[PDB]
């Protein structure tokens, strides 16, 4: 039951919120500045530092109508004493703020061992090692290439090893075909044929996409206000009601958070330490960080919110952390006047309507006609049906170049997430669904001409 | 000649219906209540039961449909296995005939089951699945009707059950698989491993999605409607007679469909495939015995939209029931004139041309130094290609990879890639073919297709 | 120089009168009637067949007077209308005409008839389509009629079919085998086709066939090179000279004396001042139907310029009658009909004239292909992929290649100029020209399009063709 | 550092200017004639040819020069002594001479570019930037040679193996290639040139050879202009003392190098006579002349003719409209002054692949389950797999597949193909290049093509 897990969701949720305001008293947040992001982004890394098998944080203050920044010390026996008293499951927990974090960084930082151009596929990629295998689903195939990278360096300077649970991770997120038997060999092949295999089916995935978990992760503080504008309008939804991580509800929480959280708007944003953050530009990089929004079309998100959707660098935007001198803004309530489901499976897979098994048509009339057979279709058929036992590792290569180019010949006709539309916020029940006008360029992270100097 | 064959027709069609009559009679059915299909699907299914040597305590079971007035009920009807018997002695004699005239009712009912619903092929090659309801007994005999989906799960029986079944269902494939390395595949599909064999035969499957085969149809309809043909040429002086109507081919056979519907009857009841507690729309049931009669659930749905008289809708936005009669219902007539247009059969392979208006000239040698576009034909090339240039010495690794890059050829063409090339729908009153139509195509063609104007539940 | 090669021309021309009217005189033809074209097919048919010593052997070997006997059936005008007439005459009077204009020697004989054969064989392909190739291939079997005699000295103007059909021929029953494949490799597109070709005498039966087959349907769009020619029956250049001699003002015979180019299609419209054709009863394909005037004009037309597989799009801008397919065509077999009328040729049938394209038809009728970046300047790549693909075809051969290997390529090959299809131009420089446009000032681009078969089937077809 | 090395190139300039002052006065060349574009390029000539051991080892310097009576020019023979001439040089300079005279002949040899069009199929032509070069100043000059002139190198190399005629060379040409060819297989072909077979060999460069028609390769690019302009340089930078001085117009490539030109422009001279290539009865034409020498300097005969056309102030004319002869020195003539301003726009030079730009983002990841189109952009994620994808132990039959399925997907990419993304051309003022344009393009860009205005 749908309710079931709201429920659930909310017991999680409300400890979550315990844990925040009652850290935030131990460090002396006032409760007013509870609810500014910057502080809940540091309370929740001093957590996750705390917790990794006396204690200072940067936070924010409100003073004198403006803000700024302060260091918080409590002794390190209260930090676990607050966590005692309100509490793996710590580690799911932690790991979700982890994933904020590393879905924050990536809307900042494009940000080694693999091409540049395959940053797009490096979803969790900033999760520190012990986050990894909790949050194993939401990783994307180039954040498991490079830690299999990271092993088979260490390893040039048990029934489940560390690289033979990555490499049954990437094989689950891989696309269907030559790709998964490659990962079948890979531990039968040499160190040059690892690093092949790897960088292949890494590059491959940026058009044979892989299938990657994606949930709305906010932080703790915006849970914090979606309780107390539950409290304060009786009217309104309650926490369970909004104890959604996607589906229509994920957003209204999201949105109802925006009625009092809060952010500081200072001097300095990430490229050049002169220039003014913009209070727009900061909502828009919060909202793609909560989504995960980063490697996302552009075209899809500006459909969605209420702002003009700007490329990266064009936002006015800082690191997040609490700024020595600035002023504090508010959130903007109903940024996103549309939402949508996730796409948590392979996108040329079918989601919803769109399902149907029939992908061509035989003739019975003498009448003239063109083809109708769903190529894109038909190739992944092929790609799950007609696969051979006896291919050794240089024809396994060979057949994923090949699989590449037949997709990548069908370009134009290619679709992804076939029967995926988008709702009105009010449409609940998806009655009358809508398809973005897309077209230009689709990547967060393009040069334009209307770019900040110096960024 | 035509007309002799009309009248080889007219003589099996007259034999089904003295069977009919005989059997409704042996069971109970009003003359009334003969005209009624689900009737008819179930004598004939009844007849393909007794004769089937594994099943058919000593009388004979059908369920039924009764008339009281514009009302319909289900009765069980019974009788004695050996007068079932006799009555089909009476009528052909008994010393082959019969395989035959069952296998086509076999092959209406899995027209019909195909239309209604959608064990070892994967999921999207159902539309390959022509006649994959016939039992064993029927295949051989329907061969030609077969789809090659159908045919490759009948080979997978076979292997892993046990002038040969083997041989004959590899060569019943040969014949219908898109020429080129599939058909060089079937000749040494003897020679094959069981590992080898399960890739090649999926792998043939897939590729007919695209290169697709070539598959004999008939426009076989239940009995009771070549009654209602008989009992309206008889009733009425202007019509056609059942001989000029006797054909399962051609314009004809659209006329013998258009004519039986005028006396033919379906009840309306309470309970749609998919909801129980939907009720029945007489259109869609319509619509539903056209396409089984034809065979014409896989069939593109531009196709079908421009030579019916309703609008064409979707699998799931039909509200119709299982043809099996209902507890509870009320009769209601056929549609005449359904068929407003109608077209000729495309019983070889689809991107071969078809009857007049082609041409064995696929290119153009040029004589004078003028500027001018390519002109070749790329499909007929690619065909042409597929039949001249076979080699024998290619082993199954070979003709795998040639497999692949022949659908990689024409899944490049898509655009230009037309089927049944010289074909065209024509009026139900153009008998001569004076007036060639092309149909409207466009948007989706596909027959079950989720839509959101599907009924709930659907 | 132009000028005298068209006087080498007018010299052969001169002697082909002089032998056709010497063998009309002596076969009974009036003057009237040595303009019929009918008369001119039948008389240089009959020339191929007293000058073929094979079959005269035969006849010797298996009465000696009977084989002395040549018997040609030729049209004969009364007023109007013609009839069927047998003329005869004796072997030894026939080759004496010959040795008179030729001399002894009689290799100067096999190029003359060799061209009437040719234009014979581009008469039979206009009326019928054709089986040891396959049938969508009979678009590259010009020349497919010529007896093996003339195919040697006419090698240049023969399809790529009809040199596969001559190999295969061998096969079933310098040398034979390594002239032909010589002819073939010179013919095809460069790249594995002809590497093939290159090792076909290494190849098996098996192989042998298969590459054959394979280089032939590749052919379809990796279009070989074939040399055109106007060809003109004998007759109608007898109707060049005497309409060059009865009107000075008109251009003179050395003046029209042209194979190629914007003189021989002047020639062609000269010709059909005089020139005269049959209209009988019975066209090819059904034995009741009369033949239509312009229909037969267009076949005759087609045939003088091989035009039976061209674009008929290309055709139908050049002539003066609106453009027919074939299979609309009420046209007889223009052997002399028992029975018809006698109809004048039209002239000026050809409004605008175009150079024959005698080499590959993917060559442009510059060599620049691509451009090298000097600086930093964000621009679309420029480089034509078409010249690409035919500059790597002539370039990169690999030697070592097997059969396998090269059966391989081939297919790749046809696939690469596949995937282009929409871009691919053949004769890209090559303009058409109003009859008077002489110095090529104004060219012209047809409006192609539509369906460009000749031998298409069509609604408006003649009952019993195409409708049958 | 920039201006520490424009100060540099000042240097190496002014050096340069000594020398053809020097030679001049030796020759007998007049001050008013040394600004005349044709002495300098038989000056130059003349000091190649005298440096040049290849020649001597197989005793009087004889010079074709220009000289002028007003505005009529005539030829003359200039006049040294073997020896006079080598004293001279040694007294003004007392390695780094080569490189000046790879430089000159570099010149020389995109001039031939334009002026006309054996190893290597004709259409690879626009492949062979610095053809002309002598072999001495080849190795000196490589960033600057083109795919083609280094293949031709090496096939000459080969030949003489071959016929018995004659790092090692060969290696250093091959390293020299790899560096110029599109990343992916053909770079894995050439270190594995040593070890094909003499088959293997002449396929692997004639296949790398056609397929950098489309995979363009990477060449280096500068603006060298004749001694005799930077002279003009440097007297009307004196002489107008208000305007740029030299050493802040002592640059090879950026705006500088197209200020450097115009500023030649305002004094330079060249000859207008009877004769061009071609047809010898034709005459002269100067904006014809001027359209050559302009390309000449910057090496743009390959160059996209859209892209020349919009940065400059005069019509384009492709090559055989040009009414252009071959620079020698006129038996009779006029003297015509070079135009300044000729270059009204300005860009840097491409000295990198071309292909290669623009951020690092060639897909998207979804996020919604929103029906979209596939936004990968083909051709960077083929370049990616070329650079990231290469296997060790591909064969050479392998490496060939590779290379023509290589040119197969730019080909099927054509429409969407785009070279030297992020560039585009800046107003003659526009230092900054705050303002970018791009150039109007269409049509024909081939400077070699046949046309209907053609000359006789
Ligand atoms: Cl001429």
């Amino acid at each position: 039951t749908p309710e079931e897990q709201r429920a659930k969701n909310a017991k999680t949720i409300l400890e979550n919120i315990q844990i925040y305001e009652r850290m935030c008293d131990l460090f002396g947040v006032s409760e007013d500045d509870k609810l500014i992001i910057e502080n809940s982004i540091s309370i929740e890394r001093m957590i996750r530092v705390v917790t990794d098998k006396k204690v200072f944080c940067r936070l924010v203050e409100s003073t004198a109508g403006k803000c700024s920044a302060r260091l918080g010390m409590a002794l390190k026996p209260n930090v676990e004493a607050v966590l005692t008293d309100v509490l793996a499951v710590l580690g799911k927990r932690m790991g979700f703020t982890a994933m904020f974090k590393s879905n924050l960084e990536e809307v900042l930082y494009q940000r080694k061992r693999n091409a540049a151009e395959t940053f797009t596929l490096s979803q969790g990629a900033s999760l520190e090692a012990r986050f990894r295998p909790i949050m194993e689903k939401h990783l994307g195939v180039g954040t498991v290439v490079a830690s299999i990278k990271n092993i088979l360096a260490s390893k040039k300077n048990e029934s489940w090893s560390p690289l033979e649970r990555e490499i049954s991770f990437l094989n689950k997120k891989l696309f269907p075909g030559p790709m998964r038997q490659l990962c079948k060999k890979f531990e039968y092949l040499n160190d040059q044929e690892k690093q092949l295999a790897l960088n292949l089916m890494l590059d491959a995935s940026l058009i044979l996409k892989p299938q990657v978990t994606h949930k709305m992760i906010m932080p703790w503080s915006m849970w914090l206000a979606v309780k107390k504008y539950a409290e304060m309008n009786k009217g309104s939804p309650s926490l369970e009601d909004l104890a959604a991580y996607s589906g229509v509800r994920a957003f209204m929480a999201f949105n109802t958070a925006c009625y009092m959280s809060k952010f500081t708007i200072g001097k300095g944003i990430v490229g050049d330490a002169e220039i003014m953050e913009n209070g727009n530009d900061k909502m828009q990089t919060l909202a793609m960080a909560c989504f995960g929004l980063a490697y996302e079309d552009t075209g899809i998100v500006a459909a969605m919110i209420s702002q003009p959707m700007k490329k990266r660098y064009q936002l006015r935007v800082g690191n997040f952390n609490p700024p020595e001198e600035g002023t504090i803004k508010g959130t903007s309530a109903g940024y996103f006047h549309k939402w949508a489901e996730f796409g948590n499976r392979l996108p040329f897979n079918s989601f919803g309507t769109g399902e149907s098994k029939q992908i061509s048509n035989s003739g019975v009339f003498a009448v003239q006609r063109p083809s109708t057979t769903n190529i894109q279709r038909l190739a992944e058929l092929m790609a799950r049906n007609t696969g051979e036992t006896s291919d050794n590792f240089t024809q396994l290569v060979q057949k994923i170049r090949e699989q590449v180019g037949t997709f990548a010949d069908q370009k134009a006709n290619l679709r992804e997430f076939t029967g995926g539309y988008i709702y009105d916020i009010t449409d609940v029940t998806k009655s009358n669904p809508k398809i973005p006008q897309l077209g230009g360029d689709s990547f967060f992270f393009e040069f334009t001409g209307s770019d900040v100097p110096r960024t």
